[PDB]
């Protein structure tokens, strides 16, 4: 019976399925009801700003202004900082943002802020994933390795101590709590005090930009050394070490949080059951 | 010896850091080589369209102008994009960790909602994923059964066709997943050939870059158009997670070749000079 088990596993994909369409469905109302207003107030103030400079210019074709506009969003896209009392420019392709883009594509983060314009810069791009995503791999697994061991060298010294008048099942509670406190420390918190200060950004913004990159999301609206400011260089290599260290950290939580659902998955599906062959006494 | 193991597995950490430390310098001057012309062009010909714009118009005095730019700039930072469908699309850029970046939150709410969304929506679309992954691979399981039995009753024979069978994943997985749709974004998108194929591989290793989306411009879209992207995508990530699987293993083959070609070289090295 090969088809037997392949009827049962198509039965959990499509339900599987259907929880994710029903969880898009949820999501997409909760972002539309938190983004659509503030959108709009903006988007209503942003004519209002528009026509204090197309009547108080009528000498300009007024619409011109609106292909002008497009050339600068257009342009602003490569990184363009078009003024007249700043026109020399840092270079976003220089020896140290080309390393940081190649950084962006093999730990798939792709924040987007820099990408490449040329078709071969294209086309190497593409070559460049196709190999650095499976190669990258090996050396994040390796670094959850190596994270794995130190810190099964640290509840080798604390499921020791907390062995008072002790269960082997209960204690691996306790083992998890201390990962995730002390892995919101390392890998959340104590980054996220350093963005704050160095970058200028909110409380909120710096773990906001720490979640969407060691997700590796990467929605790139936020990017840690993306601002010319000042960039001790004590700053950036350290940045380096925290998201390979930092994507190892969520790699594992994910992947904890995954069986998390595996096992409401199993106490809910059984109470449906339970739900059922009561339905009331 | 505990530590014996822990030893060699540090070595084998920091030798793979090495390639990958590597391979980040070549690439990066291969695209400062590849980039680093084409931004100084744009950046000579954006300076030949600003004073264009004070000349061509003497209207616009001088001081306007970095008034008008910073009030873009300010926009460009927000600007329907959060309409019924696009919160949507959204969505699936979170739980999928595309993340094109076209639409962020934007609200201290929406960020908050985006952190549990994600938390939550990345291990559940995990096992979507793992699922479809499933189901695809015993679609094409049933199709190599057919197929290495009538190259499996004549000419040559085992252990060299697993070559011939891998090939036809990749030459028929590229057609369906990379080529057909490429094709049909070329078309819709307006899109070059390379931009769609490139658009197809940025999405579908997740990378996404967001430079080029499909159904991000302002277009009138057929019905059929965007729920088939997500189908798109649905399926074309499933096939990427086994290709770019594929591409680590053959690393891994390749690495075993490389570090045994080592020991030839140096075991003759060693016994050609050993002879005096
Ligand atoms: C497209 C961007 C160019 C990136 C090319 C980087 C290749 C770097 C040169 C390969 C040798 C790395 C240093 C030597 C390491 C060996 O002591 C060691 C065993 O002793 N090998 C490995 O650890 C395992 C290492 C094996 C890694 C093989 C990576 C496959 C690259 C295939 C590209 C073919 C291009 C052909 C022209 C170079
Ligand atoms: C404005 S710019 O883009 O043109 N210039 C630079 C921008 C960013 C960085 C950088 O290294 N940030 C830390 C970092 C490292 C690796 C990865 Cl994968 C992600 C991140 Cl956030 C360097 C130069
Ligand atoms: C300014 S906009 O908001 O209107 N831009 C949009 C861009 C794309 C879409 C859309 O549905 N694309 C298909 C799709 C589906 C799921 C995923 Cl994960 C990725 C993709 Cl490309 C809608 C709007
Ligand atoms: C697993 C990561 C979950 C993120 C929780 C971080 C909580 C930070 C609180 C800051 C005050
Ligand atoms: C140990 C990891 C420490 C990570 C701190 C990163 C700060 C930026
Ligand atoms: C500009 C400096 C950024 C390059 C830092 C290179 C360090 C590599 C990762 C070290 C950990
Ligand atoms: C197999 C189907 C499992 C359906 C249960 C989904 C659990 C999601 C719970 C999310 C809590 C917020
Ligand atoms: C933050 C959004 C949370 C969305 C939670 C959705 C819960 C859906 C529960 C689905 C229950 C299906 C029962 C099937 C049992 C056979
Ligand atoms: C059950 C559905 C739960 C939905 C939770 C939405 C809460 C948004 C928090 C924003 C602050
Ligand atoms: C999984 C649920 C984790 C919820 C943690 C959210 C913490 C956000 C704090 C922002 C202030
Ligand atoms: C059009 C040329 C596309 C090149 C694809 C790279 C194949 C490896
Ligand atoms: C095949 C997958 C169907 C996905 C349903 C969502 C369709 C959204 C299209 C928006 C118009
Ligand atoms: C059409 C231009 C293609 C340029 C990409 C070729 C890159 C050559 C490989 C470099 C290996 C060091
Ligand atoms: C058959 C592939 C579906 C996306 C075009
Ligand atoms: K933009
Ligand atoms: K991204
Ligand atoms: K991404
Ligand atoms: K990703
Ligand atoms: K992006």
């Amino acid at each position: 019976s090969d088809s037997a088990i392949n009827v049962m596993k198509w039965k959990t994909v499509s339900t599987i399925f259907l929880v994710v369409v029903l969880y898009l469905i949820i999501g997409a109302t909760v972002f539309k009801a938190l983004e659509q207003p503030q959108e709009i107030s903006q988007r209503t103030t942003i004519v209002i700003q528009r026509e204090k400079f197309l009547r108080a210019h009528p000498c300009v074709s007024d619409q011109e202004l609106d292909e002008l506009i497009q050339q600068i969003v257009a342009a602003i896209n490569a990184g363009i900082i078009p003024l007249g009392a700043s026109s020399n420019q840092v270079s976003h392709w220089d020896l140290g943002s080309s390393f940081f883009f190649a950084g962006t594509v093999i730990t798939t983060i792709g924040f987007g802020n820099i990408s490449p314009r040329t078709e071969g810069g294209k086309i190497f791009c593409i070559i460049y994933a196709l190999l650095g995503i499976p190669l990258f791999g090996f050396l994040l697994a390796g670094v959850g390795d190596q994270l794995g061991t130190i810190f099964g060298k640290g509840i080798a010294k604390v499921e020791d101590t907390f062995i008072k008048w002790v269960s082997q099942t209960k204690i691996r509670i306790i083992s998890t709590i201390i990962f995730i406190l002390f892995g919101c420390v390392l890998f959340v918190a104590l980054p996220a005090v350093i963005f704050k200060h160095i970058e200028g950004w909110s409380a909120l913004d710096a773990i906001y930009f720490v979640v969407i990159t060691l997700t590796t999301i990467g929605f790139g609206d936020y990017v840690a050394g993306g601002s010319d400011i000042e960039y001790l260089d004590f700053y950036k290599p350290v940045v380096w070490f925290w998201i390979l260290v930092g994507l190892a950290y969520f790699a594992a939580v994910l992947s904890m949080i995954g069986d998390w659902l595996r096992v409401i998955a199993k106490k809910t599906k059984e109470a449906v059951g339970e739900f059922r062959a009561h339905a009331a006494e």
